[PDB]
């Protein structure tokens, strides 16, 4: 996250970090067993860990759970990073609680001008390279769908969103791929990507999860 502010320990207790002896990804907690992440953070070996602020030092509140298996969209393209968006089951339940909680999913599409907060342990600078270990927020809008495709020409499909500033200076960035955006306490982004991080007129581009609630459920429910 580059622009934003110091988020305050388990105060996004929906944030995973995803660790395979690093951590590589954010994801999103949807119910005790599932976590909802980027297609584009797929690989083998996942750990899923909850309850983080500081992602280097054992603070008290963490949960560690292997995942069990991952699914990724069946009509995922990693080329053009259309259904960016995989789930990732754990081996055992999380135990819920004020400070790793499940988010919402949507029961409709937020609009243009909607305040969000994304979050994650990604890149804090836009040139140059800093990792946070404490979890950091940004609070930003959606984009017009028009300023969206008008900032990435033929880039941007109907499961994809702009959130961010076109001025500049604050934006997800890498490693904070699959994380939340979240808006009026529902899960309306993943983080998927962007060109460069915080950077004039491109703004950050989120799966739209809004799309995909139809799957999500369904596959929770038979896996
Ligand atoms: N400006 C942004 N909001 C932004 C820029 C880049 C990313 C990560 N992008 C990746 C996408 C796919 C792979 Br593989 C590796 C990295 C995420 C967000
Ligand atoms: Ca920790």
């Amino acid at each position: 996250i580059v622009g934003g502010y110091t988020c305050g320990a388990n105060t996004v207790p929906y944030q995973v970090s995803l660790n395979s002896g690093y951590h590589f990804c954010g994801g999103s907690l949807i119910n005790s067993q599932w976590v909802v992440s980027a297609a584009h953070c797929y690989k083998s070996g996942i750990q899923v860990r909850l309850g983080e602020d500081n992602i280097n030092v054992v603070e008290g509140n963490e949960q560690f759970i292997s995942a069990s298996k991952s699914i990724v969209h069946p009509s995922y393209n990693s080329n053009t990073l259309n259904n960016d968006i995989m789930l990732i089951k754990l081996k055992s339940a999380a135990s819920l609680n004020s400070r790793v909680a499940s988010i919402s999913l949507p029961t409709s599409c937020a609009s243009a001008g909607t305040q969000c907060l994304i979050s994650g342990w990604g890149n804090t600078k836009s040139s140059g390279t800093s990792y946070p270990d404490v979890l950091k927020c940004l609070k930003a809008p959606i984009l017009s769908d028009s300023s969206c495709k008008s900032a990435y020409p033929g880039q941007i499909t109907s499961n994809m969103f702009c959130a961010g500033y076109l001025e500049g200076g604050k934006d997800s960035c890498q490693g904070d791929s699959g994380g939340p955006v979240v808006c009026s306490g529902k899960l309306q982004g993943i983080v998927s990507w962007g060109s460069g991080c915080a950077q004039k007129n491109k703004p950050g581009v989120y799966t739209k999860v809004c799309n995909y609630v139809s799957w999500i459920k369904q596959t929770i429910a038979s896996n």
